[PDB]
């Protein structure tokens, strides 16, 4: 399948942004495969509000890191094996009741419990970058992620309202 | 080496409690090996205050779970492979700067960042149970853990003020 570059040159902005109708979402999970040699960066960001209702999955020292900030929880957590070995890795992020689960290469490596209540009309998903300055993170990192993404599925496509790209998407071909 | 049972009959109380002089602790880590077929229970608990400054490492659905509550963070997180396969597993919990790291069988499986500041004169460590009712946890579980512990090392022995046992310790021999 066709893979895309996760950063556009400088890596100061997402390669793509998707907007969703929260009330229409039935599928509360996302999946994709990523390949990279970069130990730090944003794989994807999501929010309903950039100020007080956001989430980020990235890499720090080659391993998955999740930062999350909402009414119920505020945290910075690293988990799972290193993924900056240049191999393709299957990744799934799911909402299971009030928790968020992260599975890597078929194995559950992290479950953040009691982090989300009810389900805020819209949710945004940005790939390879944030929708606010890096300095705004609970724990800053340099967002640029030099890697490839493919076979990605984001939430509920039927609930997708729109998709934007700062610049044209570059293939990892 | 000699291994001890992690629960005393009912499993309604810790098999042992150790108290430490916080100001004297230089070694901020603990290590041990555990073997069990039980998917749920408390491996160990720690606090400086049972009300607002506590930590718990246990098992839920066979996997490590950490609950933590203090000035800086409040969370319930599961991570790592299942450990209820009846095999001996090396476990290490360490303080690295402002974070808490959990390593299993030599691999880092979880890093809770930004969870602890400065370093509250005393710290208590209870094995196989809590120092408050289970219902008081952020997320309740049944504390009784049917398993064995051996080669355990808790914080800084030189900082240990005292050690108590509700009842006599039972060997897994
Ligand atoms: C709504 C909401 C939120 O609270 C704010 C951003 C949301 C996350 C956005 C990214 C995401 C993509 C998925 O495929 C599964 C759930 C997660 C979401 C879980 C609920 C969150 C974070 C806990
Ligand atoms: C002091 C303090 C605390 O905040 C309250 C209980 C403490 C924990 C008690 C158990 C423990 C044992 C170790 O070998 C490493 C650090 C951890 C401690 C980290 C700091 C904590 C939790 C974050
Ligand atoms: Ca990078
Ligand atoms: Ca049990
Ligand atoms: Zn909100
Ligand atoms: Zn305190």
């Amino acid at each position: 399948p066709p893979a895309v570059h996760l950063s556009n040159g400088p890596g100061q902005e997402p390669i793509a942004v998707m907007t969703f109708d929260l009330t229409k979402i039935t599928k509360t999970s996302s999946s994709f495969e990523v390949r990279t040699w970069d130990p730090e960066g944003v794989i994807f960001y999501g929010d309903t509000n950039p100020k007080d209702d956001w989430f980020m999955l990235g890499l720090r020292d080659g391993r998955p890191e999740i930062q999350l900030h909402n009414h119920w929880a505020q945290l910075t957590v690293g988990a799972g094996p290193r993924l900056d070995d240049g191999r393709w890795h299957q990744v799934e992020v799911k909402m299971e009741g009030d928790s968020v689960l992260l599975e890597v290469d078929g194995e559950e490596v992290l479950r953040l419990r009691q982090v989300s209540g009810p389900l805020h009309p819209i949710m945004r998903i940005a790939l390879g970058g944030l929708l606010f300055p890096a300095s705004n993170l609970r724990l800053p990192l340099v967002p640029a992620l030099d890697g490839c993404l493919r076979r990605d599925s984001w939430l509920d496509k039927q609930a997708e309202i729109s998709a934007s790209a700062p610049t044209s998407l570059r293939s990892c071909d």
